[PDB]
């Protein structure tokens, strides 16, 4: 697809067999999700955005469907007000930003 | 232009007569910069990202040039830890995400 901008560029994403909404986010180097059970284990990260920083779970080589497209990947976990798909995830799908 | 997305997006911009870095950031709904002074009447807002609010002037119908394309908008200035193109300025220069 081509993706205008006029509203915010949410699509459908499914991981762990439940459907999410996310937010395509060229900003975010890493995909962070609302918090949601995953296997494994997970390493410590922080990350930081416009109000400052918070911890996450990292969990790494996690099956994540996005708009329908297939990708394994880190998934971080933590309080984020939206759930958003970040570069590490937006290559696998293909996705490139053009004007 | 077509960006891939393997490194972050960073641009050239002119504002306010200064040329900086900026990230195109489809994640942002508006546009928000370092503190600089720009021209004109602001009034205050609070934007919300990961990490929480800060605190930011509103300046409206500011002219940006963002990769050698014009566009004319609301920018907010304040504390932000990157520059950020917003979906406000990005729709402007004809901005689309493709996969
Ligand atoms: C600020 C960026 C450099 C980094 N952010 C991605 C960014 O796209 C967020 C993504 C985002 C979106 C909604 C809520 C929180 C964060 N948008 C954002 O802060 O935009 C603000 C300006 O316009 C407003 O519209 C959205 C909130 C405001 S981030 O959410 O802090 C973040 C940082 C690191 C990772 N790995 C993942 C996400
Ligand atoms: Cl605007
Ligand atoms: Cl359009
Ligand atoms: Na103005």
């Amino acid at each position: 697809p081509q993706i205008t901008l006029w509203k915010r560029p949410l699509v459908t994403i499914k991981i762990g067999g439940q459907l999410k909404e996310a937010l395509l986010d060229t900003g975010a180097d890493d995909t962070v999700i609302e918090e949601m059970s995953l296997p494994g284990r997970w390493k410590p990260k922080m990350i930081g955005g416009v109000g400052g920083f918070i911890k996450v779970r990292q969990y790494d080589q996690i099956i994540i469907e996005i708009a329908g497209h297939k990708a394994i990947g880190t998934v971080l976990v933590g309080p984020t007000p939206v759930n958003i798909i970040g570069r590490n995830l937006l290559t696998q799908i293909g996705a490139t930003l053009n004007f």
